[PDB]
């Protein structure tokens, strides 16, 4: 088979063959497309085949397929699975797996950096305090004083599903959200529920607008525990505008390190329920979504008012106008504090190059157009005019139920 | 089965059942999503006809009635004899309105039922087509107070007597390649603009030259016609705060009228069915004006705004784009020509979606196309999950007439 993909701005056409290897489902039938849908204990028998194909890829990637080292590793793994039911990955395999989970993330526009990933092996970790230490070292290393470095910390793989390691926070660093009895929300609305669990667990909220939440860490299936990330480790950027000297008075700021912590990493059948990973922000994530979504900080009106814009009628495009300035401010601020960050133009342009490269070296690049195209100025970024094929490849990062909706408390 | 759709901004969940009536395939499988790909007989005809009539009568609360049954046999017998059939007026009107209603890429379907239908089925020549088209352009333009409409020429028979409108839209600017190697006018129509020259049209070689209509009737060869200039309402683009804007020398037409698609009703194929409504701002401001492959004007507009175009991180492109779309909307409103902005259009569509879900049990929607090409996440449709599937009657793409015609 062969599937063609065309870019309507360059007339460039690409041939995808990589999709042939996709085994997982898409949520789409032949009679329906669910492309815009947000979220559409393995047994030993189910496990070996998964390990095999994975190990086949690995060895193939190091140009040693069929070798003796390859066969013996298969024999070694098969045996281990039969006797122990599970199986431990080699350090080289773990690093290969993680980079590929990233490499296969169809919703990630920053994959051009996929091979530059620092992997921290936290498989010997046994307690929550242990997880805390590991996370602090990840935050410090990745931040690097503003010169951000991609990194991922991998805790023990799931066993019987009763001794899972979970990082309850959705991101290592995030601002608390509090619901007021008057119905309004102070802080970040998106984190209200998690904030409550933290308070309910003993956290003492400063009840402010940008309070870095504490970590809630679950080790070996035990009840989660609270820890406060060392402030001197949480790099933040106050947001000011290059021309609007009143912007700083808006009292805005954001953290510099985006580190996802609620996803599950799958490598050769194994499941790593705790695998926080971080990179660096694309401006629009903060400028458009975090600040302007109606269900987030929702700063449009206040930014507009101060800009003195005709807010009487939408057709004046006051919302659009204010959005640009706000995103202007985010990029400017980060660049001024020498904290890594990329704008949607550069990010989407690099992604197009990475995508083409991937087609010519792997035979494809699974991509989710709904997620790749930026939440602003969509059509003036190259990805918009790019047809994409979305399919599933492992290793991979997946979502998992929120830990508070499944955890069996002790 | 029973699929649900959630809006992540309001948490509202709607259940979709309408998809269970999907006929055609989407191009997507369980192994791959083709969502962003722009385009993935007596025995055949009667079932389709029955499906349609069934829906029609169901809508008029006469499902099963003798009328329903009689009509069914009548068509059945007609197909057995004439190897095809004709729609009664009522069924044509319904068919066309419903083709619009099922257009998963149209953001303005909230207007679906308010569609004027012009039966051009008695047309036999190109001059006739021209007459029908002119009256359509005039009725729909209504001096700026646009009214949606569609004109339906004779349905296909043997495929060699197909009626076709070679233009992609009734009104579009010509595209000429210059000595340089660049392009004057609209790069999107360069080829058609060539087929018009290669046909006789005397191209004035201007930036915004309204192309001539190239009509084809009963499989014959296309003929050129110049739409009465008095019938082509145009808006000169000026800015509400940049009096230098007028100097960009930009203008666009007020009437968007798609004419290269094919209308299918009850198995029947109407290869010539121009339809029009009114512009959503972004269409011109973002796509026609700023698309790199189109008029690509961001370069200059930025200059004139005196902004740092040194680093992409200054978002000068974004900055310009906004002002430009301010101007388009501003101009149209000032000349009282109908136009809608992306904020209002999308808000309207969300409401339409909510009505369609409780009245029809669903609303086919293509997210990739529904979300405006600018300020995506600040419009409601961005946070709205959508289910895409095909339903007939429908509007479909069809091969360019020049790439398939036997002169
Ligand atoms: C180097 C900086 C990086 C940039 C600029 C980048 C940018 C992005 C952006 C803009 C999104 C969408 C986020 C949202 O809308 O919530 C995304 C999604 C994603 N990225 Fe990256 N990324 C980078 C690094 C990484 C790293 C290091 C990994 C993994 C090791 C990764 C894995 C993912 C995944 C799994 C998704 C999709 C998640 C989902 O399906 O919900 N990214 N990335
Ligand atoms: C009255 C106001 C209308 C508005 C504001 C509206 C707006 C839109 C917009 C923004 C698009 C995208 C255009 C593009 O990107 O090329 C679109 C697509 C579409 N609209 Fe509407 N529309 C309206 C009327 C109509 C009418 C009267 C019909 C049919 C009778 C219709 C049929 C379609 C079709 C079929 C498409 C998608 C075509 C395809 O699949 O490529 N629209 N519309
Ligand atoms: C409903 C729709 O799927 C949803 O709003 C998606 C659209 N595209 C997105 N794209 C990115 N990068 N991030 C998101 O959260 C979303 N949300
Ligand atoms: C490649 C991608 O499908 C293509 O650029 C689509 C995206 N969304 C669109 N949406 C609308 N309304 N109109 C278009 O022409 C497109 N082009
Ligand atoms: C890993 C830091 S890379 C980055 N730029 N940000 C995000 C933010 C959210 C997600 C998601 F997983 F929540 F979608 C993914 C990447
Ligand atoms: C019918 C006028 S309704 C409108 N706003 N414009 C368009 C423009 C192009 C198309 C398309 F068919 F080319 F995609 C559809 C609608
Ligand atoms: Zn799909």
């Amino acid at each position: 088979r062969f599937l063609k993909v065309k870019n309507w701005e360059t007339d460039v056409v690409l041939t995808d063959t990589l999709h042939l290897k996709s085994t997982l489902e898409t949520g789409c039938t032949e009679h329906i497309c669910m492309g815009s849908i947000m979220l559409p204990v393995r047994t030993k028998d189910q496990l070996f085949p998964l390990a095999k194909e994975f190990l086949d890829q690995y060895y193939s990637s190091i140009k040693r397929f069929g070798s003796k080292a390859h066969m013996d590793r298969l024999e070694e793994v098969n045996k281990e699975i039969e006797s122990t039911s599970t199986y431990q990955l080699k350090d080289t395999e773990l690093i290969y797996g993680a980079k590929h989970a990233w490499r296969n993330a169809s919703r990630c526009v920053g994959r051009i950096q996929w091979s530059k990933l620092q992997v921290f092996d936290a498989r010997d970790c046994t307690t929550a305090h242990g997880m805390f230490n590991y996370i602090c070292n990840h935050v410090k290393y990745a931040t690097n004083k503003g010169n951000l470095r991609s990194a991922i910390t991998i805790f023990p793989q799931r066993t019987d599903g009763k001794h899972d390691f979970r990082v309850w926070n959705s991101q290592l660093i995030r601002y608390a959200g509090y619901k007021q009895p008057d119905g309004s929300t102070l802080g970040d609305p998106a984190n209200v529920q998690f904030t409550e669990i933290c308070i309910q667990q003993g956290w003492k909220a400063p009840r402010g607008r940008f309070d870095v939440l504490p970590l809630l860490l679950q080790a070996n299936g035990n009840d989660p525990e609270l820890f406060q990330i060392p402030p001197e480790l949480v790099l933040e950027v106050p947001i000011r505008h290059p021309k609007f000297d009143w912007f700083k008075d808006l009292g805005l700021k954001w953290y510099g390190l985006p580190a996802v912590s609620n996803m599950l990493l799958e490598i050769g059948g194994l499941e790593f329920s705790a695998c926080p990973f971080s990179g660096w922000y694309m401006g629009t994530e903060i400028g458009v979504r975090d600040y302007c979504d109606n269900s987030r900080y929702n700063i449009l009106e206040e930014v507009a008012k101060k800009m003195d814009l005709d807010m009487r009628k939408t057709s004046s495009l006051w919302k659009d106008q204010a959005l640009v300035e706000i995103n202007i401010a985010v990029l400017y601020s980060f660049q001024s504090d020498k904290v890594t960050i990329v704008d949607h133009h550069s990010a989407t342009e690099s992604f197009i190059k990475h995508m083409e490269n991937e087609y010519r070296c792997r035979g494809g690049c699974p991509a989710d157009w709904v997620w790749i195209v930026p939440p602003m100025s969509g059509s003036i970024t190259p990805v918009f005019h790019q047809e994409m094929l979305n399919y599933r490849l492992t290793p991979s990062f997946e979502y998992q139920p929120d830990p508070w909706n499944t955890h069996v408390w002790k």
